[PDB]
């Protein structure tokens, strides 16, 4: 096992190239991406991306990014879970 | 970052509006809903047929009413699981 | 609640009828799937792709299920396969 962070971006589903750009720029080795519903504080459609990073750096780096840049115009939230990842590519 | 319980409800998919009302009711801020599918117990009911819930709550013990209520109103009649995960918030409305 | 382990495996559509038998035969009471996209390594394929959850009653379950099938499938197929800690509140 290796102990990795998961980042969770939910947010509105036309910023999904947007983020996808972030994520690579990161450095981040791949995400998941699907469609969602939800509610919160522009049921709507969303998007959530789950993004298992190398350090927390990388985590905290793709969060800065997109809600410095998207947070204010754009609905969304951004969580992080503790992982172990047992296999990979 | 903020510390915050992530609760998920897995259930049936027609269950939609009666969860999402007992969130609302209950003070949590927001949930993330998707469509699933999935197998459990395997009981007979009276993507496909589930949905999944997500919800970062307040507190635990507003993750544990949600879940409570819930489970009291719907699951002798209904299929789910409820469990928590701990998640810490990085960025919100 | 009861302590449980979350087994995440997030893979190719096609192999949705084999893991779940691997994921049955495992003594695993259940288990959720979904449709997801995404990207990794690109080894051998935003891409169409399945992602199950686990709840296992012991790590050691969770590690059969994990083991059987990065073996069977990952040198041809895509995927990931990772873990999360949960407390289970209710179930049937
Ligand atoms: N407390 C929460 N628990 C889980 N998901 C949440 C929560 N708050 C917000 N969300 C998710 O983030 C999305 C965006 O939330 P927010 O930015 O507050 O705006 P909106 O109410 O326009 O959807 C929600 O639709 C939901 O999917
Ligand atoms: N151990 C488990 N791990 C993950 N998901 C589960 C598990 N048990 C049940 N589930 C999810 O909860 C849903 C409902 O399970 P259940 O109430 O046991 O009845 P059913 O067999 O009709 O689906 C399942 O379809 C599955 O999506
Ligand atoms: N670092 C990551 N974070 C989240 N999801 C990932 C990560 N790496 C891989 N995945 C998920 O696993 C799937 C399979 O990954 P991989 O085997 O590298 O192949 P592919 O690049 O063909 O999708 C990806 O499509 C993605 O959904």
């Amino acid at each position: 096992a290796k102990p990795a962070n998961k980042l969770v971006i939910v947010t509105e589903k036309i910023l999904l190239k947007k983020i996808a750009k972030i994520i690579d720029e990161s450095g981040a080795k791949g995400y998941t991406v699907m469609n969602t519903g939800g509610k919160g504080s522009r049921i709507e459609a969303n998007i959530k991306f789950e993004i298992l990073t190398e350090t927390r750096e990388m985590a905290e780096e793709i969060a800065d990014r997109v809600a410095v840049k998207y947070f204010n115009d754009y609905a969304g939230i951004i969580y992080i879970c503790s992982a172990e990842v047992l296999y990979g590519h």
